């Protein structure tokens, strides 16, 4: 069985009656506005995935992720999830209840352990392993307010969601598993449709682990990036067509990426762990400044993740052979073989050509085709 | 790597031996041999049946029969006997005699003994039945009442026209050395390479050094292909699919018992005094189970040869690729499961095999024969 990350699920959904309380008063507490992405970090933190954080990380706890990629007490925990706030958006006090705003939407209700600050260059030198400005995280952490701030939270309101039907919860996705009896369950995540590597890798996966936990992670879209739709859609027509019924469960997550490379495909397996997963395939260049097999080469420092990574050896289709193959096996030259890209295939499909099957199912390119507009903008 | 038994063993006579052995065959009381056993006479003395030099006497033919192993408790599975009726029997114990296939003196023997047995107690215990029908069987009934053991000299073989891909267990020892292989399994066969003989060998690739192709030459039947057509069919493979210096290819000759599971552990033993480290061990390989031949060799953890048994598999149609019923939902007019006798039935009846079933170049190859089968 896979446990919660620290032992226990974490639930911080504030009750019906707590909820209306402090919405009763709204304008008596002091209102912070976030951003999306920490709303995200909030309701992620609300429904466990974030287990066994119950709120914004305290300064010591900050200053360990930083430095150890764990926990005070020796947890494993890389990402650091914090919340910040200017000099003039801080009109609170430590051991105040505030609330936080996403707009005009109360999303949480806060209690104010500590207000700390920090060092902007080693926070962005520890985790993304560069203090360039050019690297999007390290350009995002230097737009951070002076003052973190750190205490237990309780999610009052979500983001709205145009597909909550999809966006199971730990405590769902668990009960689902075993209700499938699934005890081995091996999470895929993705931001984009499935191509033919993508099915072999979690075929792969089946030939020793029960059931595969397809993981669409719903975020920020770059213009010409699938539409969210179609990648859902995508799947479940590569299920019904190709995989045996009760191998798979497809569910989104939301989660705004860092791009701190290997430090934050740790945080991928933690919350898959959380999800219910046993096992975690590692792809190459997870999350230009990393490697890519530094993914894969950091977990030989957690040993006590209670996640397995799955690592893949390099594969390519071969137009000679016919197949999937890879080098050992194959004699062949550079033009027979494809080696498999969503980029390059999402860029067949922006201009107007068709993906060869070996690159995509039949049904499921019809299907990204059935939508007037796949892409976004 | 090393041969079963302990050392690898050459019974081959020298030529000056020979020559003298051949001098005066006058003094020697002739026995005329089958072609079947002129071809175990070749394999003893080329060490393809080491530790064997000859053939069983009694105590080790009975202890084959009861256990599967020699007295010294070492695996041997498949009596390899000498046999002659009274009429044949022109010598007695302690004579050495000369075997000979038609005028050609095949080897000299020493007659340690020569003693009687039980037809139906060998042919059961051999072949776990005594009826008639069974091939083997019938040719165990039609042996001489008398075997005869004793230590072996080979002075010719029966004319090879695969000469030059015989290779000797010496050879390929060499040549696994040669090429840096510590691991090497054996692939044995008697039929042109389909998709899925393919599949295994690459699939055994990944965890062994080299693959040790080895063609069987055998009595044929009508519609089988000829051996020709084998080996050029697996030239083909290998240089159009296969990297260089993953692949050996090299013929042994062997006439088939059909003894099933007890008949794999001696294929074992032949392909470890070869060189190789694992052998595949195919299902069936009429009276036994598929599976059979892969539960023997649990009572033989010291063959130190490692069989590979494979999980079953098919080319699906729609998902374009070999895979197996745990990967693949798709309903039976979809799956193509791997038949060498199917694929030949094709070809036999001026049929085109999909490419699932056969490479094109290796089709192509076999088409270059004029006759590329066997006729009555
Ligand atoms: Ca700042
Ligand atoms: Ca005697
Ligand atoms: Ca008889
Ligand atoms: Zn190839
Ligand atoms: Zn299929």
């Amino acid at each position: 069985v896979s446990k919660p990350h620290g032992g226990k699920l974490v639930n911080r959904v504030a009750t019906e009656k707590t909820k209306e309380k402090i919405l009763e008063e709204q304008n008596e507490f002091s209102k912070v506005q976030i951003r999306e992405g920490t709303a995200i970090d909030l309701e992620n933190i609300a429904h466990g995935v974030y287990s066994p954080l119950t709120g914004f990380l305290r300064k010591d706890e900050f200053q360990s992720v930083l430095d150890n990629m764990r926990l005070p007490n020796e947890l494993p925990w890389s990402i650091p999830i914090v919340l910040d706030v200017t000099e003039k958006e801080k009109n609170f006090g430590e051991g105040d209840v505030i609330l936080l705003y996403y707009n005009d939407t109360p999303i949480a209700k806060m209690q104010v352990d500590e207000i700390y600050t920090y060092d902007k260059k080693e926070f962005a030198k520890k985790v993304f392993k560069t203090d360039e400005e050019a690297h999007p995280g390290v350009a995002k952490t230097y737009a951070l307010g002076e003052y973190l701030v750190g205490g237990e939270i309780e999610l009052l309101n979500e983001v709205p969601n145009p597909f909550k039907s999809h966006t199971l919860r730990p405590v769902e996705t668990r009960a689902l598993f075993k209700e499938k009896g699934w005890e081995t369950i091996v999470a895929f995540q993705t931001r984009n449709v499935p191509h033919l590597g993508h099915e072999y890798l979690q075929k792969l996966a089946l030939t020793f682990v029960d059931g595969v936990f397809v993981n669409p992670v719903i975020g920020k879209k770059k213009k010409g990036d699938y539409k969210d739709e179609v990648i859902l859609k995508a799947y479940e027509t590569l299920f019904e067509h190709y995989y045996p019924k009760d191998t798979d469960i497809l569910a989104t997550v939301r989660y705004e990426m860092r791009y701190a490379g290997p430090r934050e495909a740790i945080h991928h397996a933690i919350m898959r762990k959380n999800f219910g997963c046993t096992h975690f395939i590692v792809g190459r260049d997870h999350a230009d400044y990393y490697g890519p097999y530094e993914a894969q080469e950091i977990f030989q420092n957690f040993p006590d993740l209670e996640i397995s990574p799955i690592f893949f050896r390099e594969f390519y289709y071969c137009k000679k052979c016919n197949a999937i193959v890879h080098d050992r096996i194959c004699p062949h030259t550079s033009e027979y073989r494809e080696h498999f890209s969503g980029t390059k295939i999402r860029n067949m499909i922006v201009n107007g050509e068709l993906p060869p099957e070996y690159f995509m199912r039949k049904e499921v390119y019809e299907t990204i085709r059935s939508f007037e507009n796949p892409f976004v903008d």
